[PDB]
């Protein structure tokens, strides 16, 4: 909407992709020892600014829900998407997470608005896509997470 609404939305989703890390710090921790991604993990209880942090145990990526003071349903979510290198020194190519395999290259955390259809990781290559669709405005997000 509004220059002044726009400013108040990105602020509000800049705390709730603070609130998401500590889905993103769970998420590396199970890497680590070869668990599943949201293994002790839930979801914070709702805030005013979001409605739910949720981790998939295979992946482990991330959505962040956000409420209708936020914007509006179905144009709502942000995803966080992690990946590893093929190997930690000189990488060739980018790889989802393993659940199982004990991660000691470190995981890179890449972050999706709407409108954002390709990954934009640099050397050693692409990180994969969000599995669903994120659908908070580019506007609204952080620069890292638009097309």
């Amino acid at each position: 909407g509004s220059a002044y609404q726009d400013y108040l939305a990105r602020s509000r989703v800049g705390e709730g992709l603070a609130l998401a890390a500590s889905a993103r710090l769970a998420v590396a921790e199970n890497a680590a020892s070869g668990n599943g991604f949201s293994g002790g993990y839930v979801s914070p209880p709702a805030t005013r600014n979001v409605d739910s942090i949720r981790v998939d145990d295979d992946s482990g990526q991330i959505v962040v829900a956000f409420t209708t003071r936020v914007a509006a349903a179905g144009a709502n979510t942000l995803v966080l998407v992690p990946s590893a290198p093929d190997q930690a020194d000189t990488p060739t190519a980018r790889v989802a997470l393993s659940k199982g395999a004990v991660q000691a290259g470190a995981i890179t955390w890449e972050c999706f608005a709407d409108g954002k259809a390709s990954s934009s990781l640099p050397a050693p290559g692409a990180g994969p896509l969000p599995t669903d669709a994120p659908t908070l405005a580019g506007k609204l997000a952080p620069p890292e997470c638009r097309a």
